[PDB]
């Protein structure tokens, strides 16, 4: 009797501390370690919420009450296909992890060399803006790393789930040595 | 006994399935309503974790179980603390109610014109650079709004929950008669 509301309350506990913490502190932009804690429990979520609904559509209170129970189930179904199709859509025009995460779906990629490193853009615009402080690249305000300004990338690359676009570069100033801006457009 | 059961979860599936929206359409750049149901749902998850764990604490399995109730009873307080604390250091600093997203702890305060516009600045750089294309201002990759070049700050604060920084401009330079590019750097 009281053993079992000891139990389920306990494990109960834990769970609800534990989406407290992802949704306070699951962001790549604070810790990319609770980040992943956060994908973890809504990967669990995803079919949790649906067969939840299952349950309270076998077992309804009245019928009004199985007939939300379904919509919920699809909705929570709709939500996993709907997240599945954006971020394979953008992990195929870019390869990066960053496609999985649902809090970005503006990607920037840039060619540094070798390989291309891509980054999510907050605001998607018509236009980025490069600047490369004495070798080290900026783009659209966040750091790229290291590159030489004179090898800075002619073409850029934005990848909505739905579109992929190209940024031609259209001004490029150069401030010192290996300091300078650039500007890029779409079309 | 079996109506219990089906009131109680019916319950519980609307909460997953809301924990699961908000977990996966809660941020502010995708959607502004479903980012404001979240942090509904997250100020009631402080009392609620920390409250479930005192009842764990009280009504215990055993004595481990006793002592890690009570640990995580203070951490749920110990989070929403350190929650309020850096969102109102922000606030006095700003007056932005960005100040209290979790996400985003670092600030971009611009006067353009009469008041001051505060967005949220996901990479802490010693740099911010500004573009105004044809009368319109982009901060960090950012849009501000409308703005004339001409009227561009000398002078942005970059506020940190523990620290507000100036960032003074050291270059400036005119593409057009009204676009142009300037940048800022800390002191
Ligand atoms: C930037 C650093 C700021 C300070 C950091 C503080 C670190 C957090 O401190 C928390 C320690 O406080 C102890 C809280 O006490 C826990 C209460 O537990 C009750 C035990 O119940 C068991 C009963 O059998
Ligand atoms: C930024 C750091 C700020 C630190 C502040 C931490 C504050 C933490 O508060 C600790 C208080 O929480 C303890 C909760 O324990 C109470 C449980 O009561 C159990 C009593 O059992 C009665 C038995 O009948």
């Amino acid at each position: 009797v009281l053993r079992l509301v000891k139990d389920w309350n306990f494990t109960w506990s834990v769970v609800f501390l534990l989406i407290t913490i992802v949704l306070q502190y699951g962001y790549p932009s604070r810790s990319m370690f609770v980040y992943v804690i956060k994908m973890f429990v809504l990967w669990l979520l995803w079919p949790a919420s649906m067969a939840l609904s299952i349950f309270c559509a076998v077992y309804p209170i009245d019928l009004a009450s199985q007939i939300i129970s379904g919509i919920l189930a699809a909705t929570s179904c709709a939500m996993w296909i709907s997240y599945f199709v954006q971020s394979i859509r953008l992990f195929m025009r870019t390869g990066s992890w960053w496609s999985f995460n649902p809090e970005s779906n503006c990607l920037l990629n840039v060619p540094i060399g070798g390989t291309t490193v891509v980054r999510p853009l907050v605001e998607d615009s018509t236009s980025v803006t490069a600047v490369v402080t004495d070798g080290y690249l900026k783009m659209a305000g966040m750091h790229f790393g290291a590159c030489d300004f004179q090898r800075l990338p002619s073409e850029v690359t934005v990848a909505k789930p739905n579109v992929l676009i190209a940024l031609k570069m259209i001004k490029r100033q150069a401030y010192g040595t290996n300091s300078g801006v650039a500007i890029y457009h779409r079309y």
